[PDB]
């Protein structure tokens, strides 16, 4: 996992629980608590959080939210265009790490496009016939 | 990487009608010796048929894979252009994601690309949203 994966996961946990425990972060990212500990120190150095209990700072809360928004919007993207639910998670991860923010912005517009008229998704599904 | 070679070999043949080891080394920007190591793997694995002094031909199996690969790359380029991603950001973007998407996703991105190519109004509608 990268720094963004961590901040994202930490924010996800605080969203769901009100706290981000080392053991939960480790468990969620499938890494050892010892690795979480190093990363959490490097994140504290970077002012995303303050570690002693771990606590997101305002920079932490703001960026985490962007990263979750992004992830979920990308998931909605793949769902809307008819990708099989089982592959969606792996595809979104594999590409939030690789696509420019400009490309994300444009994908967001595309999701907006399909939300603006149900006739659009119907027509697209017709193509998925082949 | 076997995949990138098959793709590259495929592209050279589509382009020039033939693919030689040195054509491949210049294309992939790798050392000739690296090409040779991979070509033996490809030949023994029946992806291509190589003869010294003759360059190489893809088997029906290698052609299948090369064609599908180039399709994936080209498609991803067209997808990002169609949705209006900055021209200069496109290459680094496709490169980065092309090895990290289920073929299921690729397939659906293909229908999406088809969808916008079918009708000018759809492109017009999409662009309207980008302008905000």
């Amino acid at each position: 996992p990268s720094m963004e994966d961590y901040i994202k996961q930490i924010y996800m946990l605080i969203e769901e629980k009100g706290y981000a425990r080392v053991s939960d972060i480790a468990e969620a990212l499938a890494v050892h608590p010892s690795s979480v500990t190093k990363m959490v120190q490097k994140l504290d150095k970077d002012e995303y959080l303050i570690y002693e209990g771990l606590v997101l700072t305002s920079k932490g809360k703001k960026i985490g939210k962007r990263l979750v928004y992004r992830h979920e919007l990308l998931e909605q993207f793949l769902r809307i265009i008819g990708v099989d639910e089982e592959k969606i998670y792996n595809d979104v991860e594999g590409i939030e790490h690789h696509l420019s923010w400009n490309s994300i912005d444009r994908i967001g517009d595309l999701v907006q496009y399909f939300e603006e008229d149900d006739a659009r998704k119907k027509d697209l599904k017709s193509i998925q016939k082949k």
